[PDB]
């Protein structure tokens, strides 16, 4: 029976069946050493006496699990039969121990491991809301709220956004608890189903995502030019946002940091309004990176054609935008999470390229 | 507290909150007759001196729910309150509307529910999900991840699937029929109202499904089906071979087998006799899916492209993963919206799409 590396432990004493790629290996004639590597790990295994493929050739192994703390995963394979499933022609580039050959890497793929297990618990969580994954061609996603009321997507933007949008909601306060919820699930997912990529990459965990320190943009603004010095200009900047980052995480000890109530100026025209120039929009920081933008949008048709106009923008152009909401559209907003920077500060990973597959 | 249509069965002589729009109206004097709709059914619902909205309008409903014989789903709800959350200003005819309704609806909440089977099943054999920017980049994760899968369009959504170190395509074909029977089974324990609401009728269990190669199926179809083939099997002929397959096997499952190697893709693994390692899903009659074994020699993927006369120069980028040992691999796509289109017995492959 095949065996994965991560199983291992409960097979010492039998014969086992290994699948993978040759890591890497150290031939010394009568006994060679081999590391194998399947999806789940590596292994050494020893064999003696072959003539050895390259490095990255597929391959089977049979052999014995054998004890040993000194070997990676304190096992071993003793090799009773070592057959090449696919010699590599060329001597790899780089020593992976060029993406297409690098991203095989332990360290390179696990972040893509963890994005994928983030997405998993981002789609059961809303699932078992009684949300409705769509398809679409963020016009869509207001039609579709009419059609499920709870809807959700996964899509490039290029980065993955992982889009929300619900109906029946009584203010942006629905989405932000929504999103802390969402949130808190993912990272469980990821925490059960990667672990060890998580810990493999000795990323950090995060402060738990709950009752997360909420801020206006105006009393942001100003912690930014009277308490830490930073010339904030017409809306919060990378460098900006950056410093409130460091400065919830002082205060509150929180990595996360909901930044509230936008000027009507930066933001969208469908942004509900609110009668002291802001609007219920939303920004979420993650350890000072913006991943999450969102809010509650204008869903009746008079409130739509007048912020348009206030908006220097003709009303004529969005006709075709303008038509639903003539159909009792509900009170509803929404909002996008920025996969790759997630999972980015989330893994403490240089920048967000190491997060994409093809970058 | 709100409570969804479907669970009003449950909430007999209680008084409950609805929250959904207004499909239709009829105003009696003091009293008047209205259905409400969520995302879950359709619900009677009796009101008094109420000045009734434009049919679509966005409601909240607050009243004891009764049972009525007369009333569709056995009960009706009387209302004690009700609040007009968005009127409606214009009377109703688009799509942006008419989508709304609980047939048009159903079929994007179906295949929701087979893509959620889909991932479900493949992320259970350890398969990993990817996102990418194409065939080579799936084989590429291949020798990053072993397994792997994708959903996204391509217009039209495609489910893919690639895995590494298998014995042949026939690990790909027994992995699909396991993988369809998952998608199907998680449709009818989640989206079993739609499913009944369209009057479909449930396929044949998706299991040893017939296997018939390419040859086989054109003697059949120009002797036994009396239908001039030609290398390439049209749409005509793949329906025949849908009808000739629930005749001789009662299944409404196909897989056609050995495609000749001039109608396939230079990284299809051949074999001598010239055909090749591939395969197509038919479906009611419809291909629902294609794919095969790809070629993971590198000097045999050389050999196929000069074959055909293709360049190798002009595929240097495509070839360079090929001389690091890639394991025999293969994959398949299944066309979503067409099984949807074939499961629920819709008319157009459009009305398994939310926006065509």
């Amino acid at each position: 029976m095949r065996v994965l590396v991560r199983d291992l432990k409960a097979h010492v004493g039998q014969e086992v069946e290994l699948l993978g790629f040759l890591h890497w290996r150290r031939d010394l004639g009568r006994i060679q050493f081999l590391l194998l590597r399947d999806r789940s790990g590596v292994v050494q295994v020893v064999t003696g006496g072959l003539k050895l493929p390259l490095p990255e050739s597929a391959l089977r192994v049979r052999g014995l699990v054998v004890e040993n703390a000194k070997a990676p995963g304190g096992l071993e394979v003793q090799a009773k039969e070592v057959e090449v499933l696919s010699p590599a022609l060329e001597p790899t580039p780089v020593e992976i121990p060029y993406r297409y050959v690098t991203l095989r890497g332990e360290k390179a793929r696990a972040p893509l491991k963890v994005q994928a297990a983030l997405v998993r618990g981002f789609r059961r969580y809303l699932d078992r809301q009684d949300f409705t994954e769509i398809f679409t061609p963020q016009l869509y996603k207001q039609i579709m709220v009419g059609v499920f009321e709870r809807v959700y997507e996964v899509a490039p933007v290029e980065y993955l956004s992982l889009d929300v949008e619900m109906g029946f909601i009584a203010d942006e306060e629905d989405l932000m608890r929504l999103e802390e919820a969402l949130l808190a699930e993912m990272l469980e997912e990821a925490l059960n189903t990667a672990g060890d990529e998580i810990r493999l990459l000795g990323a950090t965990w995060p402060s738990f995502p709950q009752d997360i320190p909420r801020l206006t943009h105006a009393e942001a603004k100003r912690i930014l030019k009277e308490e830490l010095g930073y010339p904030v200009g017409q809306d919060l900047s990378e460098e900006a946002e950056r410093l409130l980052g460091e400065y919830a995480k002082e205060r509150w000890g929180s990595d996360w940091l909901f930044v509230t109530r936008y000027p009507r100026s930066v933001r969208p025209f469908y942004t509900y309004p609110e009668e002291d120039g802001t609007t219920r929009s939303f920004d979420l920081l993650f350890r000072g990176l913006e991943i999450t933008s969102g809010g509650q949008r204008i869903h009746r048709y008079e409130e739509l054609l007048e912020s348009l106009k206030a908006k220097g923008m003709d009303p004529e152009a969005f006709h075709g935008y303008l038509e639903v909401f003539k159909y009792g559209m509900p009170p509803h907003g929404g909002f996008a999470i920025g996969a790759e920077r997630l999972t980015q500060k989330l893994l403490g990973l240089p920048n967000v390229r190491y997060a994409r597959a093809f970058p």
